[PDB]
């Protein structure tokens, strides 16, 4: 055949297949739907987690639910958000999230296979490996003159002979071999049952891929790296089976880990806490010790395993950690399904088209074609998005409430690296023109910091303080119904170009099925005339953490308003 | 004759004049009575002022006391004193000072000049100018058969037909010509009286002397300006007669100046402070500031002359500012006289001899005479000196007693140059680390400077800081008979040398009356084994002016007394 680029000199030219079989009112239809079907993706998978996210949230404590129990809940959903995002991949996924042990209704691998044969022909055929179309050459084989699933199952016992010494002989596919084995053995056998059975090696391959990712995506190489230190584990897998998603979640992600064996590499903190690191690296520096006695050091996001069975030995209610950051966890998940990523939340954006009414010629001449002038934009109205408190009062809650505020914030403050060095120096010399006045020093830099130290509340936590750099008013006084931010306004898309080259676009493999791409359009996503607005824009604490002449709540708080305004300037529109 | 050293070759020798005018025992006795006497000098000049300063002080408000009607109350010490610089000089300055309208017993010119001629002779003989020894040719003439003081008023009378157009005729002494004249016209001269009835002759020499001092002197240029700014003024001259001295000197020394005609130029402020900013020139620069807002700036230092008539006109009790400061100068006179250089005060120094037992021996060999070991040591036993308080407690009231501090602190430390460049520094950027924190910055140096300021008492004056950074305990609770600073221990005098050249020391002009001295002396003041002692070196006081837990007063009564101890350890032994 032809590679790539023989193929665009005879599929496209003045009447030949690609400018004949696609016309002006096809490419208006597919570029205007293109934007329609990405918004409703968008907003299928937003109302998707907070479906799903609010059956989580609100399973009873010590109840379990599988990540797959709740899939159900959702399936539908599913379905149309993969008929949205491929045509016909509508059944494959919601039959897929059906296929194991904890899913209500369950359906074989078989059923799985033969009902949507040609999706999964076709997402076969979107793999970015080459020789996967060597094994793809007898799936029309295989499916000729089979009615059932039944008769699918039995046509691959009988060619089991050949399928099995083929996958062993095959280095790339030899760690494979169990796999495939119960898939010819069993007629019962389940994705997802199998997934969470064969632990080992399905991490392996996974590791491998999200290497291979990491070698080939430098930019996201911090969500690689947080994804292979997660599937470092065997147990992260059973994610897929009968396990508490809540749970699991945060036994993987929000607890230390030590998974080595030569003498203890327990030190290994959590993946969130990692991650921070990693996004944290060196943005904020002074501030870091903060993240080191407050984010870093708290048994809600670093359980700290192995060490809650090592000095108390009774379990007290305050040392089982395990079910009082499940329960942070779903709080926040509570809020963020039926607070804000809710069906009523989310109805109020809406995806208006602007102009739609403009003809889309295209000039065919020789081996080209253009598309005359494209210009199609559409209006996200943001309505009133309300971000009610809780999305941002739950991941307060996730941080420790110990009292003791006084300690950290002075060793933030004063014993720091910088603050010292000051110290010292205006100790021994300094205080220009004073000069002889050297004893006063050590009476000047102590109600400095004795004032700041005495106005921190003895009795408000780190909870209390963010909630004030935040919220204003008292974490205890502000009210988890009320908005802290509201996004209002709209944002256009501007589809836009002229002389925009389209030429055949082709999936990862040899494909009967064959799309068409225009280069170049200047997708501009002018974000401006909306507006994020902080609801609690001033200060209504009546008990503030660091209160007094000295106040630095209010003073925070007014400069968290001030840098937020500054993001929602630049960052956002 | 023979000049200086032409001298010392027929004066000095192996038999010749000096060598057998002089002894080991003279010299001895001559080396101890040198310092024997400069001690005593010194005690009686210390007396003096103390025994005439009591009298000061004690005067009341409203009585005039001239410097000379109290210079009759210590007469015979002048004398003893005079007795003591230069041997017959004991009688001539116990006359002048009686020589005046406020003498009790007045002495005319005549009697002062014909009993003590002899002294006059080498008083006239010890000028420096040598044209002098021309009118000096005549005196042995002009007293040859002369009784008593009414025969030399004779003579000068049948001699004035020729000393008068002498006198006119001789340029330098044209601007003398009337002093003379009534030096032959009345019979009752009195020499103060003629000094304070000729001021602006007596002004213009006495300027003339200063500046020619001034152009010779440049070490101690300070004292020079500050008597040629004096004498500026002829009214200056009035001390030397029927006025108050604790008023002239206030109005003279502590009082603002308007000497010039052209504009105005009221702006020359008092002598006392011309003085300091000579002396603070730039030492110190920050506290200038508060020198220019408490020392500058008070009238009881700077009288701030035609300016109490100009606001209020009508004499608030307040307002005559020229009484008040008398008050404070004859406390400060009270105190110094009667409490820290009275005679029991100064009788506990007590210079012993130590040695003063070996032999001076001579040798002499041609034109040399030396001294073969000179070794003689005095030890000055300063008992215990109390500088009582009021020494510098009348100085501390000097200092204006305005309740604002306040707003003078305020000025001092914020409100200067180099606070308000950082302030603006961190207000911009800065707070290093942090960077993002612009907005918390107003609201640091904010309570920095609120503390700072809240510390200040309300009621608390100049007086009372000083009083806190200098006695400790307040100035209400500190008591007037208690020491500030006690002088203990003993210092020795060390006057030393080998081979030391003895050689003829002559007066200004030609006379016949002959010294030696000893050149090379080295005269080590050994001043160590002394303790100045402050005895409040711990604060004792109720209601410091800057208490709280940013205790100043404190600090800077700590900071005064280290100064004190480095003081006495550098400046003094």
């Amino acid at each position: 055949g032809v590679d790539v680029f023989e193929a665009q000199k005879n599929l496209v030219g003045k009447g030949k297949y690609l400018n004949t079989h696609v016309k002006a009112e096809d490419v208006k239809k597919d570029v205007n739907a293109n934007i329609k079907n990405q918004f409703d993706i968008a907003k299928i998978i937003a109302e998707l987690m907070g479906k799903a996210l609010k059956e989580f949230g609100n399973q009873q404590e010590g109840q379990p639910l599988s990540f797959l129990k709740v899939m159900d809940k959702v399936k539908e959903d599913f379905e149309k958000l993969f008929n949205l995002v491929r045509p016909g991949l509508g059944k494959f996924v919601k039959d897929l999230i059906q296929s194991s042990s904890q899913a209500e209704n369950k359906i074989t691998v078989y059923k799985l296979i033969f009902d949507n044969k040609k999706t999964i022909l076709n997402l076969l055929k979107e793999l970015s490996i080459p020789e996967l179309n060597s094994s793809l050459g007898l799936v029309d084989v295989l499916f000729d003159g089979i009615t059932d699933s039944d008769g699918l199952y039995e046509r691959l016992q009988s060619f089991k002979d050949l399928i099995v010494p083929a996958v062993k002989t095959n280095e790339k596919t030899a760690a494979l071999s169990p796999l495939i084995e119960e898939l010819l053995t069993q007629k019962d056998t389940y994705v997802f049952d199998l997934i969470q059975k064969h632990k080992g090696i399905l991490t392996n391959l996974l590791k491998n891929f999200l290497a291979d990712f990491q070698k080939s995506t430098p930019f996201m190489a911090d969500q690689v790296a947080i994804f292979t230190e997660l599937f470092d584990n065997e147990g992260a897998f059973d994610l897929f089976g009968e396990a508490d998603f809540v749970d699991k979640i945060a036994e993987l992600f929000l607890t230390k880990r030590t998974v080595k064996n030569g003498e203890k590499i327990e030190t290994k903190d959590s993946l969130l806490v990692t991650s921070l690191k990693s996004l944290l690296g060196e943005k904020v520096a002074a501030l870091g010790d903060l993240l080191d006695s407050y984010i870093f050091k708290n048994e809600l996001l670093n359980r700290s395993v192995e060490v809650a069975k090592a000095e108390a030995k009774d379990t007290k209610g305050a040392t089982d950690y395990k079910k009082e950051q499940a329960k942070a966890l779903k709080k926040l998940f509570k809020h963020i399904g039926e607070n804000t990523l809710s069906k009523t939340n989310l109805d109020k954006i809406t995806l208006k088209e602007v102009k739609n009414t403009e003809n889309v010629e295209l000039e065919e001449t020789e081996t080209t074609l253009k598309v005359k002038k494209l210009d199609v934009e559409y209006k996200v109205e943001l309505g009133n998005f309300e971000i009610k408190n809780g999305l941002i009062k739950a991941m307060l809650e996730f941080l420790p409430d110990t009292k003791d505020l006084e300690t950290t914030l002075d060793k933030l403050l004063f014993k720091g690296e910088s603050y010292k060095a000051m110290k010292d120096k205006y100790i021994k010399e300094g205080f220009p023109g004073y000069g002889w006045a050297k004893g006063v020093v050590p009476g000047a830099f102590e109600s400095i910091e004795n004032t700041f130290k005495s106005a921190i509340d003895k009795t408000k936590s780190i909870r209390d303080l963010f909630g004030d750099m935040l919220f204003g008013n008292d974490l205890s006084s502000v009210k988890e119904t009320d908005s802290f931010i509201t996004l209002g306004g709209s944002f256009d898309i501007k589809y836009g170009g002229e002389n925009l080259n389209v030429l055949p676009a082709y999936y990862s493999l040899i494909n009967s099925e064959i799309g068409y791409q225009i280069i170049g359009v200047d997708t501009t996503i002018d974000a401006t005339k909306v507006k994020v607005e902080l609801k609690n824009k001033e200060y209504k604490g009546k008990s503030p953490a660091i209160n007094g002449q000295v106040k630095l709540s209010q003073s925070f708080f007014n400069v968290w308003t001030n840098m937020f305004d500054s993001i929602t300037k630049q960052i956002f529109q």
